[PDB]
């Protein structure tokens, strides 16, 4: 202020005039960067992974919530963006800088408030440009690194509490994937621009040479054939939602099983629809209600690497 508020994204500029009172927010995580900023939106949306759709909010999102004695105000849009619930809101701002809205719901939500959109590519944020994006549409930039800054003080934290499994972990080669054990002709591997894949560089792990085949600036996620699961031998350790079944399936599986990571049991399963596997995808709120936990899967995980 005096100057207006200029954010550049996906489809073109959006403009604010000054800072927004009234913050809506839809998709994955938004909602968290409003929350850690101290604000409740008026409108925010509705989760059911992790959480029953019942309750609706993950159980970080829910204490911060509280603690803000506020209320959480969910839009009914489990099936899709429900326009009208956002207009009821009346909103000064949408955000929803980790999302994968089309130009048509972009045109549409701009109608109803300024919308701050994702960069480049839907679903394609990194947290801490999340934090970046929507903190800007709220005129709170500065706040916004101060939470970056928070956030990373957080996790260095953690690794430090922890220092037999901070050692254990760095420089670990990992991929994060996505392995039905039903059927495991394919599977996917979360690329580097998504959120969850970019996180356990965060903790101290890194991508090995094999993801660079498969990154395209066009996914957060490619799909692999089980007969190009030679070329991922070069992981010391594989991450991917599951169950109780999930390891055991894959050690078994006679076209996964030689991989060198699920044949040495370096394999974190982290349980599905749990708290813990919303998080996987992080924001500054769900990092440090769950951040012990994950690091103590990883490192367990990672103790059978080789
Ligand atoms: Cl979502
Ligand atoms: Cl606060």
């Amino acid at each position: 202020a005096p100057d207006k508020i200029v954010l550049d994204h996906a489809f073109g500029q959006t403009i604010l005039d000054k800072k927004p009172e009234r913050v809506a927010t839809i998709a994955w995580g938004n909602h968290d960067v409003a929350l850690a900023l101290g604000i409740v939106p008026v409108g925010f949306s509705k989760a059911n992974y992790g959480v029953s759709a019942d309750k609706g909010v993950l159980p970080w999102t829910e204490e911060k919530i509280k603690e803000l004695n506020g209320k959480a105000n969910l839009f009914d849009d489990l099936d899709g963006l429900n326009f009208e619930a956002i207009s009821n809101s009346k909103p000064d701002v949408i955000l929803a800088g980790y999302s994968g809205i089309t130009k048509e719901d972009y045109d549409t939500l701009s109608k109803i408030a300024p919308v701050a959109a994702y960069k480049s590519k839907p679903w394609q944020t990194l947290w801490r440009d999340m934090i970046k994006i929507d903190s800007k549409a709220l005129g709170m930039e500065k706040e916004g690194d101060e939470l970056i800054k928070n956030t990373e003080a957080r996790i260095s934290k953690e690794l430090e509490k922890h220092p037999e499994i901070k050692g254990k972990i760095k420089g670990k080669k990992v991929l994060f994937t996505m392995i039905n054990a039903a059927d495991t002709s394919k599977f996917w591997i979360y690329t580097s621009k998504d959120p969850r894949a970019n996180y356990l560089t965060d903790l101290g792990l890194v991508f090995p040479e094999s993801l660079k085949e498969f990154e395209s600036e066009d996914s957060f996620a490619k799909e692999i054939s089980a007969e190009e699961a030679n070329k991922i031998n070069d992981a010391d350790v594989i991450i991917t939602y599951g169950d109780d079944k999930t390891l055991e399936a894959l050690q078994k599986d006679p076209l996964l099983g030689k991989i060198n990571a699920i044949k040495n049991g370096a394999v974190a399963v982290i349980p599905d629809n749990t708290p813990l596997a919303a998080s996987c995808t992080p924001t500054p709120l769900s990092i440090n209600y769950t951040i012990e936990e994950y690091l103590n899967l990883l490192g367990n995980a990672c103790k059978n690497a080789k």
